[PDB]
């Protein structure tokens, strides 16, 4: 089930407000973490994301994500963050600034190129300038806030960059 | 094999009152190859964000939309079952959540719903025929009758009868 989560490498989370509920273990691998956080198993809470301690093996399961008021995202060499998909918003309000689902396609139908690849598009879309915008993998985004929503450049000679076809959080009832 | 990642919806299919919207179709061995093809986008002229599979004709039909888009409406047929890519099914609530569609079917503090087709453990009357276009399906988090507490369902925990589902806001600044 790992694929039912958006992850970021080298990330962890902390609370800061010291009531929310945590819940650890020490197991073999990052599989079995979403194992247990896809099943919600022995969880006193609603499994929204875990962190991967890859140096000690130890899940750290989460009501909460990085989007969630009173945690903070760390840094960290030997953490890999993993979010629930089901709890990454997956509209977008205005122009989508603020879209960090993991929709990779664009609107007609093309697979995103990796923001992080030259080929067969350049750009000066790196992850580095443009940090807190979420430039990861092939993501549709709106670093810029600009009217087409979120975009990306495709992976198709043809097409340049293409919006793709994220609804409005207003589309539907 | 991604077809367990769909919202699945039995005895139904899609039909396209606006001649506008486009429709792919192939005939296939299985409703889990038209998954596949579904999840990956791989040659289709669009965002793929449903699919009904015809046990009867054997063929998948992909779909730009879903059984909430304009110009869309549900047709009953025994031989269809229509998959729903969760990605495109609003995973926020919108101020009370009476019209949450999302599939979230764990409480907040993460005891598994109970089916609203069951009596066990608890009898109640929000029988999905009494709530039509409430989408009492499955055990997922609903708010029938839009009270306050937001999406909520009854609990497999026979000492718990009911319990306020953990879905966030769409938006709240």
């Amino acid at each position: 089930t790992i694929h039912e989560f958006k992850k970021s490498a080298k990330t962890t989370l902390i609370k800061i407000d010291p009531a929310l509920k945590i819940k650890t273990k020490k197991v073999n691998t990052a599989d079995q973490c979403a194992n247990r956080c896809t099943r919600n198993k022995g969880l006193p809470f609603t499994c929204k994301a875990f962190v991967f301690d890859k140096a000690r093996k130890q899940c750290l399961w989460f009501p909460f994500n990085s989007m969630s008021s009173g945690v903070k995202k760390e840094f960290g060499h030997e953490f890999d963050l993993y979010e629930n998909k089901d709890y990454i918003r997956n509209c977008i309000i205005g122009k989508g600034r603020s879209y960090k689902g993991t929709v990779s396609i664009t609107k007609s139908g093309i697979k995103c190129q990796p923001w992080s690849s030259m080929i067969p598009h350049e750009h000066s879309f790196l992850p580095s300038s443009y940090r807190g915008k979420d430039l990861q993998e092939n993501y549709c985004r709106n670093p810029r806030g600009e009217e087409g929503g979120p975009w990306c450049f495709t992976s198709n000679p043809e097409v340049r960059y293409e919006v793709c076809d994220i609804p409005q959080c207003s589309e539907v009832e």
